[PDB]
Order: C-alpha cells, then sequence, then structure tokens
C-alpha cells in the first residue's frame, strides 16, 4: 500500500517518469491493479502518448468497467481528438457508474456545450438549445453553456433572454469579459447608453486590452457626449469625447464632434485641428472638410476655404451646405456665374434652404435682376418668414425699381418694423439729464468707416465738429480696417472723441454701451445694407434716434425718431409717408469730401479723340430696363456716340453679353459701347472719368458719391427728378453745384438735355473745366457751413425732445 | 495725326485687330513710319507672332537707330526666347538712346539679374553679385535683385549682408514673402524666436498658404514653447504648441511635447493621446513609445507597457530609459532573469543612471544576493548620496545579514536620520491641551492595510481597542484595496474612529492633516520598507512618534520618540543602540490574528508519508548562506530526510539550479529538496503547510508572519536566541506559545533539537493537534490581554509626554 501511494505522490509532483515506472514494477506484480492502471495512463498522458493512455485505460475499464475515473480519462481522450460522440458516450457511462464523480459531470457539460455548438454553427440551434439547457441540468454553473445560450437567443432578437443568459453567465464566471461585451452591445442597442458604459467598464477592468469593447466604449460615450451636448452641457460633452478618444485615439466622429463643440466654444484654431484631424482618419467625412472650408472662409482663407469646398463636394456631390458655402464664396470672388450654378444646384438638393434662396436674390441683386432678386426674396420668406437678411436684402432690392406709384413700399417697410418690435424688447426710461442748453452726446454708428461711399460724407462732420458741446462717440462695425479708418480715428481723438471697435460683438450689450455712455444722439448709417446695427436701433438706447445716409428711404422702425434731409430730396409737399419726422437742414444734406487721390481734371476727351463718351459708373442694381432703353434713345438722338459703362459684374462675360443684347435689341451697336470691371484702385477708379465725357444719373435711383465724383472731374451730370429721395438726391447735387438747368423733370427734356450738352463741346470743356471750383465754392464742399447746419438741427432735436 | 491716334488708342483697348489693320493702311501709305511699325510690333506680339514683330522692330531700328522704344522692344522679343545676352546688348543700346526710357531701365534690371543667376547657379557666385550691383545701380528699387544677394549672402554665412539685403527687398517690394521666410529662417538659426515668428508671420500676411512658412512657424513655436515651459510657464508653453499644431496638424514633435506638459499637469489620458498621436505621425519617436509605456504601467497595464518599451527598444536598442523601466516591469512580473539582463544592460549603456543601479540593487535583495544588492547600492549612492530609495534598500538588506558585532549599522541608520533631519524641516509646537486624563487621538499610519504580513496584527488593535478613550484615525496608503482594507475600515467606523484614504498624496499636507486631527500619538507601521510615510514621521506632526512592526531595528529618525517592543526580543541589557527610547509590554509584543481561511490542520505528514519533512516559507533574503549550512547539517544530521523551500523567485529556472548547487556542494542531494514558487491564494497557502513537519527559523532574521501560520497549522519551529530584534522575535513568539525548550541559542543545540523532534514523530503529531489549542489559549491570541497592555503603554508615554 506504501508503493501505491508513493507513487500516487510522485504524479502528484509531476515527477512522472519515476512514478511510471514504480507503475510498471507494480503491474509486473499485479497486472490486475486498476488503479496502477489509471496512473499509468494519465503518466502516459502527460508525455502525449495518447495511444498507450488509451490502452491503459481501456484495460482499466476491463478489470473495473464501472471504474467512474478509468471511463472519465477515456472520455477526455477521445475529446482531445474532437471524437465528441463517444466521450459523451463515456461519461454518460461514467455518471451511471458514479452519478457523484464531479469531474465527469464537468467535463460532460463541456462536451456537451460543443456539441450544442456544432449543432449551431450548422444550422441546428434548437436542439443545440436543448444540449445547452441539459449540460445546465448537469452543471448549473458552467457559465460558457450560459454565454451560448446569450449568444443563441441575442441571434433570435430574444433580447430578454439573452440578458438573463448573459447574467447568469457572470454570476457563475465574474471575469467573463465576453458576456459583458455582449451585454452592452445590447444595451447600446437599446437606446440606454449608461448601462452600455457600465457593462463596458466592467470588461475592461476584467480584460483591459480587449479592443471591441475600447472601440465600443468609444462609441457609446461619442453617442452619450452629443445627446448631452445636445441637452445643453456641452462642456461635459466635451469630456465625454475626450474619454471617448481615450479608448478610441482614432475614432474620427469623437475629432468631428470635438470640432464642433469647440466652434460653438469659439476655439476656432482646436475646431479646425480636430475636423482636420477627423478628415485624416475618416477621408469620408464631407461633414469635416465643409466646416473646415466655414471656418477658412470666415479667417478670409478663401483659397483654402474653396479647396474644401471642393473636396466635400468630391465626397459628397449633393452636400446642398457644401454647395452654397461654395456660391457664397465665388459671389465674394465675384465668379457669379459660378456662383449661380452652385446656388441653382444647392437649392436642387434641397428645394427649403432658405439661406440658399436669400444668396440667389443677393446674387440676382448684385447682377441686376431685381425683379428675379425679390421672387428669390419671396420664396425665402414662404420657407422663413422671420429671415432678417432676406427680408432687409427684399426691401433693399425693391428701393432699386419701386416707383412711387402706391402705398407699397411704405407698407412692406411699416409691416417689417412692426413685426421686429414685436419681436425685440427695448427700453423706455433714461437717465439722461433733460438740459436744453448742455452738451449733447452724439454716437455714430456704422459699419462702412473704409473706403466706402458712405465715408466721404461721414469725413465731413468728423473734420467740422464743434466738441466743445457736441461729444462724439464711434461704433466702429468694420470687418477690415484701412488708413481712412486710422485717419477718422485720429481725427476724432484729437480733438475729444470716443472710438469703440464694435465688430463682432452683440446687439444689446451694444445699446447698454450706448446707455453707459449716455449718449443722446444716436445716429445710423446704414439702414437696410448689410452688416447693419438696426438691431441696436430698435433697443432704443439713445433718446433720440436718427438715420441720415445710409438708406433713401424710411427704416420702417417706429423707434427711429428723425430722419434728415432737405427740401430739394424730399420736397415739404412730398406725399411718400414714413415713419421719420423730416428735418430739412437749410443747404444741401450731403456735404462731399473729395478723395487727396483724385488727381487733375484732364481736358475734355471729346476735343482730342473726335467722339462724344457718354458714361455711367453706377452699379447694375441702378441701371433699370427704364434707364437703358432711355440710354439708348439718347444715344439715337446723338449721332455718333459712345458710352462707356463700368461694373463689377461685367468681368463676367456671360453678364457683358447678355447687357450687349440688351442695348443691340434697341438698335444699339454694341461696339459703340465700352463695358469696364471694377479697378482696384482709388486713383484709377478716379482717372478712370477721363475715358468720359457726359456722365447719365440713373432713376428711380440716382447716383449720390458716383455722381460727386464725376462733377469732381469735370464731367457734368443729367439727372431726372421725381418722387422719391433716391431719385432728387442728384437734384440736390446739382442744383447746389449750380447745375440746375441740367435737371430733368421726364424722360424726354432728359434726351434734349443730353443732346443740347453733347451739341457744344466748347461749352462742355469750359465746363469741365470749371466744375471743380463751382462745387469748391459751393455748399456740397463747405464744411464749416454744413457742420453749422448740422449742429443747429442736432440741438433744435434736441430741444425737442426735452420738452 | 487722327488715324495714328486713333490706332494708338486702339491698341491701348486691346482691339488688336483693327489697329493693327489701320496701321497697315499706313505704312501702305507711309512705309517709314516709325510708330506705325512699333504698333505693328506691339500687336503682332500681342498675337504671339513672334517672328513678324521682330520685323518689325527691325525695320524699326533700321528707320531710326535711336529708338529707344523699338531696341527695349527688340530686347523683350529676345528676352523671351532666353536669348539674354543680346537683349541685354539692345536695353544698352536702348539707354544709350535715351537713358530716361524707365522701361528698358527696369527691364534691364530684370535681365542683368536673370544674368547674375545663370552664372551664380554655373558657380560664378562674384561676378554675379558684380551684376547684381549692377543692377541696383541701373533700378535701385527692383526687390528681386535684393532677394538674390540676400540668398547668395546667406550661402556665404555672411547672415548680416543676407539681414540687410532681405530688408532692403521688403522695403522695395512689402509683399515679398520669401524675404520675410528667409529672414524668418536666418534669425530662428541665430537663436532669437521672437523675431523669426514675426517675420513669418509677415510671411503668413502676405502669403497664407505658403507651405514652408507654416512648417517653420511650427517648428519655432514648439521651441519657443519648450524654453517657456523650462522658464516655468508651463501654460503658455502649450499654448505655443496648441499654436504650432495650427500650422502644421501633423508636427509630431508638438504632439509629443504636449503630451510631456499634459503628464506634468496630471492629465493622463491626454499625455496617452497626444504620445500614442506623436508615434502616429514620427514612428521614430522612441521617447513618445516610452513615456506611453510608463503611463501605462502606472495604470497597471503592464501588458500594453511592456508592449511600449519593446516597441521604444526596437526603435532604440541602446535606450537607457526603456531599459530600466523593462527591467522594472519585469522585476514586478517576476522574470528575474530578465529583469537582471535589462537592468545590465541599462547600466552598459549609461553607467550614471543612478536609478538603474538602485533596481539592480532591489532585484538582487529579492533574488537574496544582499552583498550584491549593498554594492550596488553604494554605486547608487556614490552616483546619487541624495537617493532616498537607494538608502533605505541599503539599509533594509543590510538588516538581513548584519549580525550584532560592531556599532556600523546603528551608525549608519542615525547618520541617515540626521541628513534627512538637515534636509527636512519639523514643527516644533503643539495644540494639544496637556491633560494626562483625557481622551487621546492614536494615529496609524501604514500603506500595508491588505492581506500583507503587517495586517495579520493591525487587526488585533483595531478589533480590540477602547473607543472610549482612544480616538482612532487611519491613514492608509494603500495602492490597491481588497476585502481586508474593507473589513479594517467597517471595523473602525462601527466604533468611532476615522479612517483617511491617502494614497497619492504629499508628506508635508499629511504632517498638516495630522495636527488638523490633533493626532496625539502617531505611529508608523512601515520603517524603511516600500512606500513609506518616514518623511511624515520626520515633520513630528504628533507630540509623540511611534514604531512598532514595520522594522526591526531603529528607524533612526531623532524625531521618533519610542519604538515599541518587550524584555524577550529586546532584553533589558540589550547592547544595540537605538536612537528610539524602547517600551517593553508585560507580554509578547505580537498579537496574532488567523486567518479565517486557515482551515484545519492535517494529521503529521510523517505518519502517513513514512518520511521526515522539514520546511521553510521564509523569502530566500532570509535564507542566508549561514542558515543554508546549518540547514544542511540538520538534514546530514537527520538520515533520510526532505526539505520543502517555498519562496516566489523559485519561479526563475536559474534561480533553482543555482540554489540546488548551493545545497548538493554542501553534500545535500538535490532530490531531497522541492522548490515550490508562490501559489496566489490565501487558503492554499496555508494549507500547504500540510506539506512540511518541522519550520525551520532563519537567522540573523527570524520569520514572523510565517512562524505564526506555521505555528497555526501545527508545525512546530524551531528557532534561534542571538543579539538583534529580528533574531528574538522568534523566541518572543515561541516562549509565549510555550515551546521555550524549543529556542536555541546557538546552531550546534539548534541541529540537536531539530534531530530530537525529528526522532519522535509521535511527540511531534500530538504536538500538531496541540498547537491551536496552545496558541488561542496563549497571549499570542489574547486579544484583550495584549490591547489592555498596548493601551496602558500608551497611556504612560502621553503621561511622559505631559510632564
Amino acid at each position: 500500500n506504501d508503493t501505491l501511494s508513493y507513487a500516487n505522490i510522485l504524479r502528484a509532483r509531476n515527477k512522472f517518469a519515476d512514478a511510471l515506472a514504480l507503475y510498471e514494477a507494480m503491474l509486473e506484480k499485479d497486472s490486475k491493479n486498476v488503479e496502477a492502471h489509471i496512473g499509468k495512463g494519465i503518466c502516459l498522458q502527460t508525455q502525449n502518448k495518447g495511444n498507450l493512455a488509451f490502452d491503459c485505460f481501456s484495460e482499466a475499464i476491463r478489470l473495473d468497467p464501472h471504474n467512474a475515473c478509468a471511463l472519465t480519462h477515456c472520455g477526455i481522450l477521445h475529446k482531445e481528438e474532437g471524437r465528441l460522440v463517444e466521450a459523451a458516450e463515456s461519461y454518460q457511462k461514467a455518471l451511471m457508474a458514479d452519478a457523484s464523480y464531479k469531474p465527469a459531470a464537468e467535463c460532460l457539460a463541456i462536451v456537451l456545450t460543443d456539441l450544442g455548438t456544432s449543432l449551431k454553427l450548422a444550422g441546428n440551434t434548437q436542439e443545440g438549445i436543448q444540449k445547452y439547457y441539459e449540460a445546465l441540468k448537469i452543471d448549473p454553473h458552467y457559465a460558457p453553456a450560459y454565454y451560448n445560450l446569450g449568444v443563441v437567443y441575442s441571434e433570435m432578437m430574444q433580447y430578454d433572454n439573452a440578458l438573463s443568459c448573459y447574467e447568469k453567465a457572470a454570476l457563475e464566471r465574474p471575469m467573463y469579459a465576453e458576456a459583458y461585451c455582449n451585454m452592452g452591445v445590447i444595451y447600446k442597442n437599446r437606446g440606454d447608453l449608461e448601462m452600455a458604459i457600465t457593462c463596458y467598464e466592467r470588461c475592461l477592468a476584467v480584460s483591459p486590452n480587449f479592443e471591441i469593447a475600447k472601440n465600443n466604449m468609444a462609441i457609446a460615450l461619442t453617442d452619450l457626449g452629443t445627446k448631452v451636448k445636445l441637452e445643453g452641457d456641452v462642456t461635459q460633452g466635451v469630456a465625454y469625447y475626450k474619454k471617448a478618444l481615450y479608448y478610441n485615439w482614432h475614432y474620427a466622429d469623437a475629432m468631428y464632434n470635438l470640432g464642433v463643440a469647440y466652434g460653438e466654444m469659439l476655439k476656432f484654431d482646436m475646431a479646425i485641428v480636430f475636423y482636420e484631424l477627423a478628415f485624416h482618419f475618416n477621408p469620408h467625412c464631407a461633414e469635416a472638410c465643409n466646416n473646415l472650408g466655414v471656418l477658412y472662409k470666415d479667417r478670409d482663407n478663401l483659397d483654402k476655404a474653396v479647396e474644401c469646398y471642393q473636396m466635400a463636394l468630391s465626397i459628397k456631390p449633393n452636400f446642398a451646405q457644401s454647395l452654397n458655402n461654395l456660391g457664397v464664396v465665388y459671389t465674394v470672388q465675384g465668379k457669379m456665374d459660378a456662383a449661380a450654378s452652385m446656388i441653382e444646384k444647392a437649392i436642387l438638393a434641397n428645394p427649403t434652404y432658405a439661406e440658399a434662396f436669400n444668396n440667389l436674390g443677393v446674387l440676382y441683386r448684385d447682377a441686376g435682376n431685381i425683379t428675379m432678386a425679390i421672387d428669390a426674396y419671396e420664396e425665402c420668406l414662404k420657407i422663413d418668414p422671420d429671415s432678417r437678411n432676406a427680408g432687409q436684402n427684399r426691401l433693399l432690392a425693391m428701393n432699386y425699381i419701386n416707383e412711387g406709384l402706391d402705398d407699397k413700399l411704405f407698407e412692406a417697410h411699416r409691416d417689417w418694423g412692426w413685426r421686429f418690435t414685436r419681436l425685440h424688447p427695448q427700453y423706455t426710461s433714461w437717465d439722461n439729464l433733460k438740459d436744453p442748453e448742455r452738451p449733447i452726446t452724439i454716437g455714430y454708428i456704422s459699419p462702412d468707416f473704409f473706403t466706402h461711399s458712405v465715408s466721404y460724407f461721414i469725413e465731413a462732420p468728423l473734420t467740422h465738429h464743434d466738441y466743445t458741446k457736441y461729444k462724439v462717440v464711434v461704433y466702429s462695425a468694420v470687418v477690415k480696417a484701412d488708413a481712412k479708418t486710422y485717419r477718422f480715428r485720429d481725427k476724432v481723438l484729437k480733438k475729444g472723441g470716443v472710438w469703440k471697435d464694435i465688430y463682432g460683438i452683440d446687439e444689446k450689450k451694444i445699446a447698454s454701451m450706448v446707455r453707459e455712455d449716455k449718449i443722446d444722439i444716436l445716429v445710423e448709417l446704414t439702414g437696410h445694407t448689410a452688416n447693419n446695427k438696426l438691431g441696436t436701433m430698435a433697443c432704443r438706447p439713445a433718446p433720440v434716434q436718427v438715420t441720415w445716409i445710409g438708406y433713401p428711404n424710411t427704416t420702417g422702425l417706429p423707434t427711429v425718431d428723425y430722419r434728415i434731409t432737405d427740401s430739394l430730396a424730399d420736397p415739404p409737399d412730398t406725399k411718400q409717408k414714413q415713419v421719420e419726422e423730416l428735418v430739412r437742414l437749410p443747404d444741401c444734406f450731403l456735404c462731399y469730401t473729395p478723395s487727396p487721390e483724385a488727381g487733375p481734371v484732364c481736358p475734355t476727351p471729346a476735343l482730342s479723340n473726335g467722339f462724344v463718351t457718354f458714361g455711367s459708373f453706377n452699379n447694375l442694381a441702378k441701371i433699370t430696363p427704364k434707364v437703358l432703353q432711355v440710354w439708348a434713345r439718347i444715344l439715337c438722338a446723338v449721332p455718333n456716340s459712345r458710352l462707356v459703362v463700368k461694373c463689377k459684374p461685367f468681368c463676367c462675360d456671360s453678364i457683358r453679353q447678355r447687357f450687349l443684347t440688351t442695348l443691340e435689341q434697341l438698335g444699339l451697336e454694341s461696339k459703340r459701347v465700352d463695358l469696364l470691371p471694377l479697378i482696384l484702385f482709388n486713383h484709377d477708379h478716379m482717372q478712370a472719368y477721363s475715358l468720359m465725357d457726359i456722365s447719365l444719373d440713373t432713376f428711380p435711383y440716382a447716383g449720390t458719391t458716383t455722381t460727386c465724383e464725376s462733377l469732381y472731374m469735370g464731367v457734368p451730370c443729367v439727372t431726372m427728378a421725381g418722387s422719391v429721395h433716391a431719385h432728387n438726391v442728384g437734384v440736390s447735387l446739382l442744383t447746389k453745384v449750380g447745375l440746375g438747368h441740367l435737371v430733368a423733370k421726364n424722360e424726354d427734356e432728359y434726351v434734349q438735355l443730353s443732346v443740347d450738352l453733347a451739341s457744344d463741346v466748347t461749352a462742355l470743356s469750359k465746363l469741365r473745366m470749371s466744375l471743380r471750383d463751382l462745387m469748391a465754392g459751393s455748399p456740397v464742399c463747405n464744411g464749416p457751413s454744413f457742420a453749422v447746419g448740422l449742429e443747429s438741427a442736432y440741438r433744435n432735436m434736441w430741444k425737442k425732445y426735452c420738452k
């Protein structure tokens, strides 16, 4: 008995060779020793001598058929070769011999699970399920059987059974990472993400390098961060995206969403970096390219923005947003035909993209197609009735061709103001001490303090302003400053005014700023044009609100008290109703300050070139078909005449061709018309007036700055009187320069005046050489008289408010 | 005269065909019209009819040889074909005709610069330079000539001339981006980075898509961020790295340095992400892999850390830091031979890497090579005399083989404490009200509150503590908690103690925490072992400072007042000097709390196996060669005996083989010794005591917890008395269990006692079955008596401090 026990101890100490030799020496003495046969079989198994182990166990079973141990080891040997059926039978025999032999029960549950899996992969799922239940009847603890049951239930969309099976599997084996992973995947599939996250956390606590769980954790965390961001907590969303990038460092979607979140935070450099990284890891992320193009466009890197949009469209050709943004950039670049084609494709891709309709209307307005622009604006308001940009661009466009014949323009503006007031709260009390004989704070607010038409007039008061009585505050919304902006700032400061840069600010806070500065009269210089601050004007921050030159009609805002004009642009008997009270200055409402780059007046080209040249440097939006027909009538009335028209959209060949067609259809030879694009130079723009002899003013929207520049170069400008301020601005200037005999009341006398002026080249030449001195001695250049008049008007308005 | 002028106007209007036809009709009338010849030549040039233009200009020159215009256009035609010499000659002729003809001068400066460039590329740099100076004599404004001059000067390392040339080039052309770029590159090369940055900013303002300037801006910004970080402002450095990543989104070095900066900020998730991204964009960034491995190691992801270090070493095989870190990880993994090889390679790569020497000493200590460990520690102190870890590991290692024979161990500890006090400030005043008969606040501070040897003793007071008089505060520095930590917390809280988790905190702030809690007696349980808080003890936060079990010798800190012991471990006449005052408890200084997993005592294996089994479960560091020789003497003295030794390092085959060699050299058959590695189970570790009959205690470092566990399983433990506490701990336990007849004073009686115990298997078996009851009735398990004794000692110490 000591030898068998010693051999068993040796076997248990992995000293298989000496124990084997002892079992051999015992079997030489007793070939019927079943236990020695079992020990021999086990020791041969450990030497990978399967056949001889099988022989030893077969002989043991022959000696003791009810040896559950020998039958179990025979089943194990059968199992290792994958011959599962005989092994299963052997285990069944072992249980019949000793139903308490736990190792046989456990191994039988294993092999029964393998059998069930084999049938499952063969599509025999239901009988496999029954054998898995048999396994759990044999060993209610074999967790892998629960895992397999959960997988099967998850394949038949029976998620509740799958969860119950995975929960049982995790109970029997707490470190069964795959069960937690599959639970997390199912819970993610059910919409609940916190549970899924918890399951993945359990998986990674059990298996920290299980990649599938890391990837799914990053996905679930990104979805959760997106939800939480949509719920308002953007910072916690960002935290979730960063934690997601911890498990999946290349998850491009988390980078894209970080880009978006940082964009909303105004951390544009990070938004750019993250969007570009998202594109690097996911090149099919056309949204990243689109948003990157947007950020580059707002950084004024238009070429990069174009590249980004072209990439987005090469990935998603129908990506309506990229189409619209590319159209907008081409509009900025002046590629009008490409802009049109892009915007039209965006509209085709999404007929409810209101902003695309607004941009189309803007493009048509710039192209002079006022009617189509209005139609597009009407479609936009049909889609977005609160589209502020569409409404204001609509009003502006209607100002170019709406001749005073009814109360529709006024109605539209008035209604516009009513709606905004019902949608924009304002103040009702002011702490400004009501003293009529004290200093007054004047705010001038405008986005165009650079080389713009408005600047050529606001320069006059800025230069001629009695600072000892009227403290000046400037609210510059300029997008891009320049030498003229700096000159204005220096002029205001050198006297004692206040300059505030307000580009990129809110509106209500600007109204607060106006209140802290105790502005008494706030003067808006923009009206319904781009980047206006009419919302600040709606807040009523100042006790007196004025408009003056940015818009040639009523603002329609009931909160604006007064509009400054004179008795020539708006005669006392004008029938055009306006929301503002008209205050008429005694002289011209305009004071032109010439550019110090105007250069000399040249002699009249007609003396040297032998031809009369009419011209117009107005935008195409002012060149209405009526004006086109009138100019054709003039040029037919003046034998051998030439017309020079310079407009930015003539950079596009299609626009030139269409304009030529229009003219030719009126009987005018295209060879007689020279269409020049914009030349980006103040000096050269002014010198271009040497190319024309007679300026033709536009109607019903006259020139304003263009007429003044024309006159400064000695080019007579024929205008027409009419029923709207925009028409009579030319009347005011020509009359105050002393050319009131050149203001027509209608088209026929306008033709007659143009032919008469063209008929006396000598009178034309003397006028050319006299016009600079005539204007410089006139009120249009009399800065001091204009300043005293404006100052008096301001004082009068203050007095009106005081009572 | 009107026809020529009209043709010139037509040419100026790009109506080249009609003007050409008019010039032809004029030349039919006057073939000598030089101006008509020039106009024809120009119009043919615009149709790319070079040969016919050349004919027209040649005839013009024949008609007017001094026509500077015709000569200039001939030079232009020559220039377009690249036949620069004749063109230059033609321009020289034009200047001789009319030295004021500016277009000829400008074009001549251009062609002279091209000639200079041609000579430069041919290596004829100096004559090219003279022609560039000729160009500047012709046109002092031709900026490209200045640029070329700057390039040439930059090629001859004449940087001041290069800067002057580039500055002149930028003056003549403000939008010459390349000049600013080259200036920035030179300034970067001179060390000044702000100027370079300014130049690149100018370049990108002129050319926002010039890639070279973006890349160089990112480089310069990364260098500047690195400097500023090294200057203390890490946040501004991070801002610079982010701005760098704005211009170069894939600059891997900025990502690596961001990883480092965020690591110093403790934003490890970001440090990981950035280091991995840096590796993605620069796979040769072995430093990123190293630091990523460090972060994964500190996140307990040892397999990933190993992968990262293997990657770093595949990139940089001699990267000493990665070698050291991989060695440390293998030490944690127990791969002792791989750790040794790695640390030795790190030492070979950098012989001044003190930390590598410390880690080598730690490895040798774990391998039991105390002498080599001490040598390595001495080398580390030679390199880093303030290396806290090396000094403490040295003292600990010396405790294993330094037998009390001189005052060197005490001297080393005492000096250690002196130096730290001179390098660690502490407090001198306490607000604790000096009342000897009031409640006392006891702090227990320790990192090992988990399943560790120390826990088996600290459990006793935590269970048996009168909370109504001694408020308990626990400072747990546990790195990884467990069920025993939670059990201790629950036990302390259920009574009214305070539990504070302090893992990962500073030392001085802990001293502040001890002061706010008004701790009266702070008890350190760690001494010079890993992660101790001896620096907190140096701060003297509590009025009374005690050590008790973490270290078997003096701490050497003069700020520690008392060490708790008894009269058996440190007899009253002990000659070992210590900095602490010894307070001897009346009973055993140890109270073992058995594990509730100890299971039953088995019968003595000798009755069933037929062999006597000696054993030892002590670490190899305690198994000194002297002990090895003694055990060999015992086993030779006991015929047919077996030794079982279980130690963790026996997982390494080389350590087993070397140990076997040692034994065999002493005449012991290796077959008689079973070396078992660590089994990671408390139950199975305790049940392993069924494999041995007699425990052999180690010297001069006795077992402590191992001896108690042995006794609880009924295994007698023979110990020896000696001159040091660590030796006499076994004496204390055996005497207090009632086995004082088994405490030897020397090796010969130790052998005699071991043979006598082995000779009576029957007495051995009765002892085995009695030992549990003997100890349970003994003071070692008498929690109440031990608690009253400790409580009395605490009260006495408080009273001593009160006076």
